[PDB]
């Protein structure tokens, strides 16, 4: 510490005695509290326009299910199938004639597409296909099977009439059928427009019922399926663009104010590299070695890291967003995470401001001190959390519903150890007490093991790890 | 301390040590006791007369709800709608042809009203109306619509016959409705005598159905709504007050006594605030600087500041539940709040009768060393809990329910670390798991970070701060 | 301590430490172990006889709500109702008309009775009855009501046929009725001789079907009871005792081994007694003063009066128990509590066996020293969260179901800090959400400060008293 | 310690200090991390092809309650009867003619067995049969019953017509009936060839209705089981065994990997026990006693007896497997314990692999100071924990469904003290209130009581053990 006293003390700093040495107005700091509150606002304006987007989505699905499904009550929607060959003849016809009445039985202005896409013809609104397989002959008992997988697509095309027979000719092959999809179209107007007061937007969508046959077990199920494709209508109407810049000029200032705060901080991590060369520098190998991959990061600060990719996360939402107007992008799942888990990131930066007080950095220094020895651990106890994946997967595997993959396996294990559908899965074991009642006794061991060594050790050594590292900040 | 030995320090005092210097007996102690038999009473017993009142207007609900409503089972008071256009006929003709047969099939002997309000005419009962917009003209395909929002209002008007057509002649222009009402009143005698003994009181209901259609998105919901206007109904009887004489005398006791008690905790911070004048203007700046805002607070102690104002709440209650005599409010929400926060801050002060022991103030006094620190810390926790609520709402929004607005996320994630409703989230992610497999891998990665942060660490301070704070009172 | 250093240093005495001094085999002690291996068995054999007689009575009701009940669907026993004027004459109807074409179309060979009890006629085996107001006129908007209070008993007699009218013309007067009730009794033999291989029992039920309407809103709920009246039945077959002999020599020992042992530790108590004189007598008053209602209780030790107790709950049950041979003694509330609660202090009584152990008793003497230190603490915790109660069953008491009485609101209180129907109580409250808007915001500042004050404190500091009571036993 | 410094400190060992003293490379170490990816990889080929055979098998169950029991809907399988003597007629001739018709309305192409079985004749395919006893003739009130429990089986034979009586002339006997079954099989082909691509299973079910009638109580439960006999099917087909290949060479490397891992483990057994020759021999009772059965067990490790007993686990689960190419073995519970168990254990040997770290072994070897006082405070409370079980089973037994059997009790007062299922157990005590209300009095005192036993002190004192063997680690 020869010569910059000034200078690399002057790095090490706490802000608030910035004021003292050389003093200059925080326009640097407080630009990060306008990022709080533009980001946020952003958030909300957007997250309020996706939710009545949705509610109608949803709400067209549901009064789809009941005008063209046979027989379908509220809360069925994995146990509605199909058990009988005449079912699936009434299911089909009347997914039909629903069709081919829909505008005297519904209510909401529903119309026909004529659709010229890939899977109909040149004047077709409704195509109803089948597959199977092209060769096979099957019979237990008299065991010649030939299996050739190709499946054969028979499409039934029929048009819709408004203003004032082919396919009651259907034949399945029920020994010998893979599935059976309804494909058709229909577009509706957004009567939405109390919140917007201009031009709403026009829908399309787009119903898939699947009569889907792939474990050849007697038992299809029925299912719908919905794409709303959304485009602008075109209108003869005038003046939508009233309302419209109260919008998309405050999405391009998060693209400025998340880019001047880029230009800032990557600034201040580019000082912070060459005070590195100014220090070893003039320490001319005096304390014999001194750069070992440790005391090269003491320049690199942890926030600063962190605000430069949350300000990656941001601008690369925003841009996604902009394709509202009139792009024809439809990616909402990518577009929701960019700025969600930026949102994420740009709060916890707040703890920085709370960093410097004499008081709460007592409750936060602790969390510095015990998170290496709390991730140690959970790498002693990730390694017997995996054991009893693998042993309770194939053992209560044919069993039970919740056992069946290592997805819902992982899902049930841990909410078990915190206190939740504990003893739904004890009672779910006594149903298999009669039948195989080695199993039971062997998910009795399983269930009384796992549940007492994660709760009564394992998770009281979590407690003894920040009392242990609190101690070591005051005495 | 030159002068006052005699005077400061009988202010500061036990007070089981007022026997041994002066001497007298405690009516200044023992008017809070009896405070806490006067008020607890006082619910009860008001307690006790709302719950009659209420147990008969849920229960003519219900018995509204499957009269007057087609198809009605328990359970659905969200799923119930109506999906054809032919449903929706026979729930409005359902709906008054039982209005008028209403005392040929119902039990009860409910009367009908003929009704001279603002939504009737002289001489009506019922009155169904339609909304919708005065000038429209959609349709997809041929995008020129044109909308001018303004509500056109047709009711048509029926009357009741007891003692022994132009509503059937109705259109509902379903590409242009925005909802249908349904309006009528029936009065009916509360036979629930038996803990009255006297004239019971005489109900007038308020049933309003709602055929509301505003997504228009092919689904109506109906609903049903009552307000039970409550007054007295003219008796030619004598002699009610034989029983009333035992339930308004004893309420203006509390109007008495709570005041009565406002008189002596009220002039005990008068003579803390003199005492100010008699400390420091005899420390006539002799140890340099002595009022630093925090010294002044030293006579103002945080029991009588309590009392005072737990007083306030309580004859501020005591005067709205007065009207139920004859006067003709109906505000149940604001006067039991009064009485609510006001019997819950009576009840606190017990506390300060138990601080008087020397085995208790430990037990007590840890919780005034660690509410600082404890306070300190929920600051660095909520605002960390502020960012994963603005995170799940827009990217788990559309796919779930439970995730859909921040007075319900703040909901699910606050019950979801205390170890409530855990697997039933993570079987719901599931069944989003073919469908745009991205977020599902998202929402692990969501669901297993919030949940062993607040757990694991920040659930593990709360545990240290207590104890951190427990060996600083005895070591 | 001059005279009786061989007598007063030898009832304070190790157990294992009494072969060394003088030397007799354990017949005090072992007799005990014995009480743990002959009370137990008892409650088995006994309660496998209670659960045998108790899943043949409640599958009998069950299968009387099918038979006797119009429209009974499983899970509906308190939604189960009449609402319509018609639905009621069915309801009646169909419960006679199954009742005199029983043995045609039941199945178990029930039989009538020909009673000639209170509610019936000498030659009736039905009698439905009616209860009414004597004179009642009531009529809202023309408001002269008259109620004297006294029920008219109009009941109906009919008679069963087996081997190859009156009651149809019944009528209600449904603006005066207040319940109709249904009376008849079968009788059955439980056929469940397997596990007997004897004589069986010979049961005979009491059906009792009310249409109770006591609130008169317009729902009468409709329930069944059952009492299963059992005796034995006049057989002419022979040899019962056969297997009788196997069970009531086994209770009788009971009767001795609980009461031998009654003798010896009441005995051990007198003892104890007796040297209280012989301590403070040669201490004639040498310090001081040595009696101040502790130095006595040094010889009563917590452990002799707690099995004196638990003989007393024993041979008060093991008496009543004996009432199953031919007594007409029908109350197995009573008996069930004396052998279980007496039960539960055997099975603590081990303790004091894994007490001498010189490892196991760190483990259960920090549960004397905390025991004070526990319970003084609950005393400041009962006064926070009887205030809670009162606060949330007025407020919280008209819109909800959970918090409607006492009884019910401290129970979801106290299983909402512990962690079990958290978020359906919050999702319980947005129902009412555009319902009276200050009621949820309330409902948010009730639900969030309770759940916040006794899980992140209030339980934070069990953890730190039994702590700090563990270090002050081996430092 | 005179002459083996060289022999006997290389035994105690760190095995990173193996390559300074002598060295050689780790062949004897990363065998055993060849072993956590040969058995991981072993189970998923294994359990991913029991997950496929066993959705197929539960799904033609589904499909089999829907086509052979009359007005079956999902959700009841426990609630299913039959109430009256013509519902139990409707329901065996219902599971007949959708038998006698079942190639013509079920979809699956299923095929009949011409039975040659031993409750079949030859030429049969459907067995409905009777069991009643021989003699016997109850009444009550009349009471000369006569009991001789011997069962008569009258069964009844009809076969199936494909291509183009005496069972409905069918007596019962009600008061004398014990249970009516049905037996028939069906074979299939199962069609899921997709991942296999060569000859898939032929399966034959059997399937078993069973209208049990043992309590007597006029309610006859109805189920449907089914036992999935596999082998193979007589095929014409060619080279089935390319696929065949690629399976059954990697299940004897783990026969071989397993086994050769146990000759190097169990070697270092027979190595650690020649040492106990060297130590103790040399040591010619110097310090007067050396073998107090403690000393000798220093030399036996838990790592090494861990993985022994787990490859005895693994070779015999090995065995088992290799019976699905052709062998008549039908027993998948046994199979997959062997499995499950052996790859628990594997796993918890990485934590030797994290033993040999500086700061990893902190937070292991707490666990091996507290594991003595952690399990001797669990046989204090075991003792308490069964006391509660035998008071709860027979106090609210007969009034309560989750309170019925020890295998129960043990379930719901265990789950209830970690905070699971514990409003739903206070809320169903208050359906008994005003029947009974001296239990209801009784359930308030045991599940208060309980409750605030093992969760306020008991579950606090696991806290404290962990945190008192945390601190004698390091201070
Ligand atoms: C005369 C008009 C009517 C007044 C009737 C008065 C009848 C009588 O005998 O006087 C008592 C009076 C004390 O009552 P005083 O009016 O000062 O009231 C004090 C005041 O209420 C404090 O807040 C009380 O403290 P705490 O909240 O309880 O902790 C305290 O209660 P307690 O100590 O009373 O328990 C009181 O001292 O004496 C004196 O004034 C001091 C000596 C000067 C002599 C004054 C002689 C009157
Ligand atoms: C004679 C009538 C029948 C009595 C048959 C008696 C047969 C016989 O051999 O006498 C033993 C008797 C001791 O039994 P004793 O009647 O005093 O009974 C004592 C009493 O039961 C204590 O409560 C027991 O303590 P604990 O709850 O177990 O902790 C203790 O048990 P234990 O120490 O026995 O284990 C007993 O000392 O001796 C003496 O009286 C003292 C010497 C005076 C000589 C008396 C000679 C009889
Ligand atoms: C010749 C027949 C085939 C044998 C081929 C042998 C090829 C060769 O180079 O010999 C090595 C052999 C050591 O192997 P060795 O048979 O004694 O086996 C030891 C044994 O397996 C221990 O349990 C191992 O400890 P750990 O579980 O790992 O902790 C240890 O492993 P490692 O130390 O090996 O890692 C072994 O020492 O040397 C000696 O015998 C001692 C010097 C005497 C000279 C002996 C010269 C052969």
């Amino acid at each position: 510490e020869e010569d910059l006293r000034r200078r690399l003390k002057y790095f090490f700093m706490s802000p608030c005695d910035k004021f003292r040495a050389k003093g200059r107005k925080p326009c640097k700091l407080m630009l990060q509290v306008v990022k709080i509150l533009v980001v946020t606002v952003q958030l909300i304006l957007f997250g309020l326009s996706n939710q009545l987007a949705v509610t109608f989505r949803e709400e067209n699905t549901i009064a789809f299910r009941h005008l063209f499904l046979l027989g379908y009550s509220d809360g069925a929607d994995d146990t509605f199938a199909a058990y009988t060959r005449e079912q699936l003849y009434q299911a089909i016809f009347h997914a039909v004639d629903q069709y081919l009445a829909l505008p005297d039985v519904s209510l909401g202005r529903y119309a026909y597409v004529r659709g010229g896409g890939d899977p109909w013809t040149n004047g077709s609104g409704l195509a109803l296909c089948q597959r199977y397989y092209h060769r096979g002959h099957v019979d237990p008992a008299n065991d010649t099977f030939d299996i050739d997988p190709m499946v054969v697509t028979d499409c039934i095309q029929v048009d819709p009439p408004e203003r004032p027979s082919s396919y009651k000719n259907l034949t399945l092959k029920f020994h010998k059928l893979v599935n059976v999809t309804i494909h058709f179209r229909l577009k509706t107007i957004n009567l939405q427009s109390l919140i917007n007061n201009e031009i709403p937007d026009c829908y399309t969508f787009s119903v898939l019922i699947t009569f889907d046959n792939k474990a050849h077990s007697g038992r299809i199920p029925i299912s719908l399926e919905t794409q709303a494709h959304i485009q602008e209508c075109k209108h003869p109407s005038v003046f939508q663009h009233g309302d419209n810049s109260f919008r998309l000029l405050f999405d391009v200032v998060v693209i400025l104010t998340c880019s001047l705060s880029f230009l800032l901080c990557a600034r201040s991590l580019l000082r912070g590299f060459l005070l590195q060369n100014e220090f070893v520098g003039f320490m001319w190998r005096q304390r014999g070695r001194v750069i070992s991959l440790w005391e090269r990061l003491e320049f690199v600060n942890g926030w600063y890291i962190l605000l430069v990719t949350s300000d990656v996360l941001t601008i690369s939402g925003t841009i996604m967003k902009i394709g509202i107007e009139a792009k024809n992008l439809a990616s909402y799942d990518v577009c929701s995470i960019l700025l969600g888990t930026s949102t994420l990131l740009v709060w916890v930066g707040v703890i920085r401001y709370l960093t410097f007080f004499h008081n709460y950095n007592i409750l936060i220094a602790t969390l510095r001190v015990a998170l290496p020895s709390v991730m140690r651990f959970c790498c002693c106890v990730a390694v017997i959390y995996l054991g009893y994946c693998f042993c309770g997967w194939i053992v209560l595997g044919p069993y039970h519903v919740k056992f069946r993959s290592l997805s819902m396996v992982s899902e049930c294990l841990f909410s078990l150890i915190n206190g939740d559908d504990m003893f739904v899965t004890f009672a779910a074991m006594q149903a298999q007490q009669g039948r195989s009642s080695l199993v039971w006794l062997f998910s009795q061991l399983y269930l009384y093991s796992f549940i007492s060594l994660f709760i009564y050790m394992v998770l009281s050594l979590f407690i003894a790890l920040i009392t242990g590292a609190y101690d070591t900040i005051k005495h």
